[PDB]
């Protein structure tokens, strides 16, 4: 019996169980990844609500400075992926050794189970056991953090909706009433082709199919009771009484777009918005050609992704 189903992403049954979209099987971590080098091991952040993670270090050659820490939140429209795929892993292998980062893969929690702001308290639970290895208040401390990580260069992103869910991070860390243990500072945003939406069309969106776009179903799914909906400021950044994007918990920002995307426009829109409102940061944009969105776990063997990933070394740093 079929309660709910967003094809081809999900199909919901009355007893609970789930069919997913799987473009990948997940993977075990690995004490040394042979075509990188990079370790990576699987952690739990908390045991209820439960989030659990994968941790890459990348080979310790040199110690003489610590590293850069990259929160990643994969995409998949919170309802599918997961943080430990065939393509996550590969993925976040290739990103820690090219830029030399310690990266941190969040397996959040999707629906049909839990609905936002779930996913997005995820993150925030991440960010505050990441900062409480900075000021030495975790209980169940990652030596891997404490050894090798530079607290001070903390990067939060992802892909898609992962990427929606770290700008929703950015948000909450640059909101006054809210702050991080010892009060830790977000150092730089990564948005990969972030998933928003709007109620209108815009630029080269479909006008007559809009109002039934994937997007749409995807996000009623994800947050049915979300006040104004497809126009709630966690999937419309830009609309009107939205928070300003001038108040962005970050120093750093750059979004990358790509050119059949279905969401470029919108990320164009919310770039541009950033620049024009006052954000005092540093703000960047990247074009990564005629390609899907994720394209560089895909195929991360074409020049397109080997250009791509070597944007976001020189971001990361
Ligand atoms: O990957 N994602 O997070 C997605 C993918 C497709 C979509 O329509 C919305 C979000």
């Amino acid at each position: 019996e079929i309660v709910k189903e967003v094809l081809p992403l999900i199909r919901v049954y009355k007893d609970g169980t789930v069919e997913r979209l799987l473009s990948s099987p997940n993977v075990a971590a690995s004490p040394e990844d042979p075509e990188t080098g990079v370790s990576s091991k699987d952690i739990v952040i908390a045991h209820n609500p439960y989030v659990s993670a994968r941790i890459f270090l990348p080979n310790i050659n040199k110690s003489h400075n610590k590293l850069p820490i990259f929160v990643y939140f994969h995409g998949g429209a919170f309802c599918v992926e997961s943080a430990f795929s065939f393509f996550v892993h590969r993925y976040l292998n290739i990103l820690a050794s090219q830029a030399n980062i310690i990266a941190v893969s969040v397996d959040f929690r999707l629906l049909p189970h839990h609905p936002l702001p779930a996913a997005y308290e995820d993150g925030w639970t991440t960010l505050q056991w990441i900062a409480s290895h900075a000021n030495n208040t975790a209980t169940n401390p990652e030596p891997w953090l404490l050894n090798h990580a530079d607290f001070n260069k903390l990067y939060v992103g992802g892909e898609t909706s992962g990427a929606n869910l770290a700008h929703n991070l950015l948000l909450r860390a640059g909101n006054g009433n809210q702050s991080l243990p010892g009060d830790l500072k977000i150092l730089g945003g990564l948005l990969c082709c972030p998933f928003f939406w709007g109620s209108k069309p815009i630029g080269s969106e479909p006008v007559d199919e809009h109002e039934q776009s994937l997007a749409m179903k995807v996000w009623n799914l994800a947050c049915p009771d979300a006040p104004g909906g497809i126009d709630n400021p966690w999937i419309n950044p830009c609309v009107a009484g939205a928070p300003s994007l001038a108040t962005l918990g970050c120093s750093k920002l750059l979004v990358t777009i790509t050119g059949r995307d279905e969401f470029r426009d919108r990320d164009i829109l919310y770039h541009d918005t950033v620049k024009k409102s006052g954000w005092e940061g540093q703000l960047e944009l990247f074009d990564a050609g005629d390609e899907e969105h994720a394209f560089q776990l895909f195929k991360p063997e074409t020049d397109t992704a080997k250009a791509m990933i070597k944007r976001l070394a020189s971001f990361l740093v």
